[PDB]
């Protein structure tokens, strides 16, 4: 879809359902649902407050969220900033990495930053319940790295860092999204 009020609506409805009734489900966002049911939920989420019905499986609701993200004209992190995000995740200093990424996040247009904020806040909660759902920060990075940054030469060796970027955003979401860079 697009980054319009419908998009934020879809994300919020999906985040809410996963948190209020699927936080303990194993393999959240790793386990794929039945494409048939996914597309059907999506079509209902596009247009005629409310909340997803219990009739919908969690695997279906998390898959809806991921496919919606892959349907955006461009990656949420933006083609225009991708290279910068990868370069920052490479810094040898564990702290220089957060600073650069922090600054890069605040340069994104409001809408990308906002959706990215809702997503990372939510994933941090998912990850904190890893003993039960098995989804650690690293495991979430693998699922969302290629979904938020759409990757052709020798750049194949930087794919791994796309995942590190998501990890950094999950682990430092409070600082990165709730404060302005130094």
């Amino acid at each position: 879809a697009q980054l319009d009020s419908i998009g934020f609506s879809i994300i919020k409805k999906c985040i809410h359902a996963v948190e209020t009734r699927g936080i303990n489900e194993q393999g959240l966002y790793r386990i794929v649902g039945v494409n048939s049911r996914v597309q059907k939920l999506l079509s209902i989420l596009m247009d005629p407050e409310t909340e997803i019905c219990a009739e919908w499986e969690i695997k279906t609701i998390t898959s809806a969220l991921k496919t919606y993200l892959r349907m955006l004209p461009g990656p949420l992190m933006m083609y225009q900033f991708q290279r910068s995000f990868i370069k920052a995740a490479k810094l040898e200093n564990q702290e220089s990495r957060v600073s650069e990424i922090h600054s890069l996040v605040h340069r994104l247009p409001e809408k990308n930053r906002q959706m990215l904020h809702l997503l990372m806040n939510h994933l941090a909660k998912v990850a904190d319940n890893h003993k039960q759902n098995l989804m650690t920060v690293a495991n979430l990075g693998v699922v969302f790295g290629p979904t938020l940054l759409r990757p052709t030469v020798a750049a194949i060796m930087d794919i791994k860092f796309q995942n590190i970027v998501i990890e950094i955003l999950i682990e430092n979401h409070e600082k990165i999204f709730n404060t302005v860079p130094e």
